[PDB]
């Protein structure tokens, strides 16, 4: 993927308890990025993830 928008649902996982979240129970990227950082415990969830440039 590439040009994502901030609507986007993207998957969270609670390494605490291999926990998953999807759907309604997802954040959209914005919130993600936001809500990721709010809990060190989840880390990203998804098959893929693009962050469009490599760092």
């Amino acid at each position: 993927s590439g040009q994502l928008d901030p609507d986007t649902r993207i998957p969270v996982i609670n390494l605490e308890d291999g926990t998953r979240l999807v759907g309604e129970d997802a954040p959209k990227n914005k919130d993600l990025v936001e809500w990721l950082k709010l809990h060190p415990t989840y880390t990203v969830d998804m098959p893929s993830y693009v962050p469009k440039n490599a760092d």
